[PDB]
């Protein structure tokens, strides 16, 4: 509700509050802080190495032992949760992706690792079927390309399992089939997974945004994602997911929808989360490494994401925000 | 919101995605031509063109330049350009009187294509910054702060020159408390009943300015100046809708909010709130920041449309956009 | 929500925007496209064959190869869906309205054919039984001659299936018998047709201006169309149509009942639909053609289901309007 | 709203529609007599009575004629005739003087009717286009432009002189901004305390007034002229939130939506937010389409209620119609 | 929502409207027509006889056979439907309340009689106990006095079959038991009965305005009556009433509960009913009677139900009300 | 609201009717003596006490009756009275100048009551019937209509007398237009800041106030006539939203809807939509219903109650209500 109640000039200036920075503090609306912060990872296969990747300077690939040695830094930092996305080897792709499963993929592997050596630090395990899959679509293609709803699911629901058994906190469902929250929620409640939250992309959509990580991990969308025009149907998508059991629910990408970010925590209520894509990032971090844009502008991008009603934002940036908020 | 109890399987959100002629059908936004404003920056003299490293793609013209390429701009369906005049350097004062000069480049550029193009659109910029030896949006006191009510008087008189000039819209982007109110006061006292009045009404002190300022020339005045006594904090959104709320009693027939897309919020909640015809700014960092991306082959050139649906889903009835040529062009195909 | 923000004359004049097209165009509120067109067809058993119809002047039924060489034309223009409304012989009709789910009925022929000649074309289906008894009602009748709901549905959902058998990516249930989405939905399901739209005429009044289609088709309903008088009620229809699975909702009749969509968009904010029926067609055509009023009636017309909330209109003028919109 | 968790087949909505008694019991909506306006063109002299070919079954009335046919009108309690006078051509003008000319056929109407039948209505219609040469609803400039406040100059000595005739209610149907307060202003400095304004607040450029302006005479004049500078874009909603608040701050006892029928989500949304008394005009076009499929035989003649209905449904207070004097009939049987 | 969009004397004077009738009648808000009264009877056992009741001056009983002569009027008057109230026989009452479900019951006697003889009129049967029972109160008593719920709502349940089976249109139970529309609701369409209306009494107060009533038929409530105190509470049970598939909801008494009557109607938009009980009825009667007050009371009283939201009235006036709008 | 998916049998609303102790606890409202207001009938003269047949146990008291009756009143906690004089026959005048008369009945009560019980709220009535030959609210034009402005000239007169008198609230009950604020302007001109101004807000051409129109004995003055141009249509609730708005934009401290129990759903949408104080009148028809039912054994005394807690739930903040003795003492109990 709104109620302009017959404010006007000159007894009302609202250039008083913007006269000096101590005013400014006291009415300042939102806040970023490193409670915010989740650090999107991308993990390689082997030991000892790291490698760039052309369209998102600055961002390295990690083996599991780099991993754990930047991890060290992220956790002082204070950054509360890691998203990690494994950069699956050629020889393991497959039309079933069954490598999702895989008790020692990376993505497992990696979570194990994690979960040992930082108890307190949470980790985001990606639940998807494209780093598995040789077409790089998001799920089991039928005999004339498309994406396989409910078979998807089924493939889905064993990878979630054996994230939660190699101790993920948090499964992160990014495939955009109907259902698939449900499904995984009921397989983690019989199997006794009794708290491992799911975090669910609930609207995310079909956008030119996220080239750069398809880069990053080596991989018609429109059947599955959604078409950028749409604001009404986001509502539709995140109100099944809460139903389904999400614990949170994800916009995706983030600052070219903060629209439907607002929308969505003003009409649930619930804990909202916003990606901050690789594009957006490539964006922000090329116009900066070009002298055009200050460095100023990520805490300006991250701070929209709070004021717009996210409570957690998947950054590329998270390391970078974290050490500016720290000073 | 209701959600009618709709739930998987009965319910599969995936149905109507299945093929174009569904998704087409249920398609809620579609950007056209009549959405579309081009800013463009308008140089002193004859046969200039001069690029702009921070903005490529983009130029700053000539008014002859300007007359040539706007054949195009007109022939694509684009409705409206908006002027942003490169002061000369010794033309900048601490007085700002080139604001209101009737041979000011706005003035003459207005003039010139209301001739050529009767039927376009032309949005002048109500604005000291271009004029002042600080960069600032107004006039300053000793203390060095951006008086209110002094640079009022400074903008009345600029808004006047432009509806003598032919202007259909100025628009106030300086961010003094109720400028609008005395702009349109003057304005209907003098018989420029039908000029339209643009608020900037949401204009946050933003770092994403840094390209534009190198294509006016107000960088070098600025320096490493701010502006957070009088364009908005960024973390605010209340606030915007006392901005909005203030500019529609005090006359406005538009009013916009910038940045864009970092502010898309924003541009919901107050077309939301006021059901106004409501614009957004994609400025010259957001321009900049993708442009850079396409030109590195990190984005597709579809970003482009992606960029500019979303100011339409947030509820933005037209866009200020650097792309908008590009845009049109894509469009008409 | 609205405020009207203390507005007030002279400091606002509402004709400023008005003054110039330029300005008319960038406040625009909305604008329709040829994406917002459905285009009904009345299709006849035989080859080689048009019939006019007294009532609709300038309709046509078309047999279906004449359906095949106009619909050449409908997708070069741009129209994404027709709606199928088969003629049926006389012969063919009965109390069991048995020809319904014929898979050789003219609806299942049309759909094959089009499916096949024209893959991007969307294809709606019409569920009903009103074109194949001999009493023209909707649905089987008892011994005192009501409208039976459940045993009317169980013919229905065999239709659908057809339908779906066919190929077409809608059906479209016209009927208002209770319940018949959720039936129809979940026979789908069943059998597989994960993917078939369900296009729920909800909201379907008893009306006067149905009067045309009946000549056309060549066919008391109060017991199951809506009174007119009636409008919270069909919040009601669209809420229980929602639920039980509809892809779509529709308003019908259409300029009479604009409120209604608005109501409905308002509310539940989903794909709504809006039939401008025969009788809308007859007055208006019939009026163009007296010269009592302009052409430019018909995207007056159109526009007002835009504005009133409507995102797509099934329209005997869908070609009309795609040629002005393609000028 | 909220859905209450209603599900069939415990929730079957063919339960209240099964019998004509539950069907009456639950019925949201009843149109009555009490709710009809009925508009009637006026000829100027004695025994004229002239049929209109795009509007079957309606004539142009001599005021003789006009008095006698009202015997019935008020017989079947239509409350309310709103008059449009059909203007000698020799009394067209670029000033409009005639309309306020004590002796116009309006004025004279007025006087006759309300002597007659002191109860009835009598709604005056406050607009130039009746006495204009060119057919524009006000008075133009030198660039062809319907002004605005010279206009209202002249539709309050029109409105002033409707009330001195005795006319309860004025109309005004210009769409020129600010003539209501303009016109309530007048009204009250002269002590016309109780004369009602109802303001045509939403009144479209639409294609649907064509057999009207055959009726009154003005289509001669307007040619192929348009009204988009005054009149509102069929396309737009919001906007007629903003002119209705306007009316009711400056003023008017009612506010009206015109066209009718493709306005109806306007007439929904105008009640719901502003719970004023709130009315419609189906217009002739309306009328004629109507009319022209019910004599074709490809409407039946209960169509006229059902068109009534919707107007009630969508929360109108009252209808002007043409066909009034049928519906009473239809009504009281 | 509402808008006071700055209207302010002298530019707004509310009398302008009110100046003149023709005015006055075209602003007018409600009206009260005849398709909105329901007609209560109480109907006695024997032939050939009519009672006045000392509480309720101008109230008759009556046998069936005056029943049935009276309602040829109400008829022609227009009346939609009768509420009726058996008067029980000293010797049929029980603690079983089997009377209750008695085919030959005089509910269900004259419920054949009226559906025979009129058949386009509404029959409205009351479902309750405590028409039957010895103690008077409105179900099974246990052994502390209470009257039990569930055990109550089986006997509800049969009574309610034995009214459809006697071809009442509509039941209408006013026992304020928990959960007794499921029940009843559940039973009417196993058994066939698809088109039976269920009437809930949703929100019935423990009133004192029911005294009259009392001794009309013959006849703590605190316990399952609503406390007139409570407002919020009415809106859960209309919530439940719908939910468990009532056709339309009603609140008990009338005017005394007006400000319910319009919660009702704004939270739900359903068919929303109030009864004008016979304490209401006998005020205003005794007042007329007295001199006290006009006849036009009545209709004042009747409008006020309009205004506030009802679709329809059960009102003792019916008839005199009837008969007024008729001239 | 929202239903929470509260279903049978989990949901059983009968578990918190089931004792006492839980229907107390979950109570929703409550009648206190905080809300009751006891109107008062005042003859002239001494040691006068008169019976009122159409409501009985009411009387009417001379003003040395009224002050024994009131050290009752005033010991059973009753906050406030209002005042009603029965002006004698031969004070009714065209000019209804004794209004203000500041011998008048109403002034002397006034007066004699704020020295006796300082602490005792005394609420006048602002109203021009008790003085009127005719017995409309108003002066009367030389067509029989009650003329709104000049009947608030004295009116205003009236209120000033009543401030000087003492009176801590005013309550005018007249229903011209504009009162309100014309009377507020006249207490703030004369100095009296803190005179409340209870508005009678929405008060309704009713039938239910014929037994007080015999108590004041403005019955045989009015006769037949009524006060359908200024009393509201009963069938108007909207209208009753417009009403209040006004009224508190014109000064007033408290609003009331009068009749009460017949107009129960226009308290509740009054207190719900602005959130002022809201009273409500239980007239003198809603009175003698209860009355004559009461003790002729057709209706329990607890009715009284009864109909007073709706009151509450409904939204009034206070009642005015004849009752008020017998409720103080019952609640006292
Ligand atoms: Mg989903
Ligand atoms: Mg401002
Ligand atoms: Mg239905
Ligand atoms: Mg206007
Ligand atoms: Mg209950
Ligand atoms: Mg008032």
């Amino acid at each position: 509700s709104f109620t302009p109640a017959n404010r006007a000039y000159p007894y009302t200036r609202l250039r008083r509050n913007r006269r000096d920075d101590f005013s400014r503090r006291l009415v300042r609306e939102n806040v970023l802080t490193v409670d915010d912060l989740i650090l999107p990872v991308f993990v390689l296969d082997g030991v000892n190495q790291r490698e760039s990747i052309p369209s998102m300077p600055g961002v390295e690939r990690l083996s599991i032992d780099q991993l754990l040695i930047e991890a060290e830094e992220w956790v002082a930092l204070g950054i509360p949760a890691l998203a990690l996305f494994p950069v699956t080897p050629v020889e393991k792709k497959s039309l079933d992706a069954a490598e999702a499963y895989n008790p020692e993929g990376i993505a497992q592997r990696a979570t194990r690792a994690l979960r040992e050596r930082f108890p307190e630090l949470g980790i985001i395990t990606d639940v998807a079927l494209d780093p598995f899959t040789t077409h790089g679509q998001d799920g089991i293609l039928d005999d004339d390309g498309y994406v396989l709803n409910d078979v998807s699911i089924d493939v889905l629901v064993r990878q979630a399992l054996s994230h939660a058994e190699a101790g993920a906190q948090v499964v992160a469902p990014s495939d955009m089939m109907d259902g698939r929250i449900g499904a995984i929620r009921e397989a983690l409640e019989s199997a006794g997974h009794t708290n491992v939250r799911v975090m669910a992309y609930s609207a995310k959509y079909a956008s030119a945004y996220y080239g750069p990580f398809r880069d990053a991990v080596g991989s018609n969308k429109a059947t599955y994602q959604m078409d950028p025009a749409n604001s009404d149907e986001a509502l539709h998508e995140v109100a099944a997911d809460l139903a389904e059991g999400a614990d949170m629910v994800m916009v995706k990408p983030g600052m070219p929808y903060l629209d439907i970010v607002r929308r969505v925590k003003d009409e649930f209520r619930a804990p909202t989360f916003v990606y901050q894509v690789s594009g957006e990032y490539a964006m922000h971090m090329g116009a900066i490494q070009n002298g055009w844009l200050a460095e100023s502008v990520i805490l300006e991008s991250l701070t929209a994401f709070k004021r717009a009603g996210a409570d957690g934002i998947l950054t590329y940036f998270a390391k970078q925000a974290a050490e500016q908020l720290r000073r």
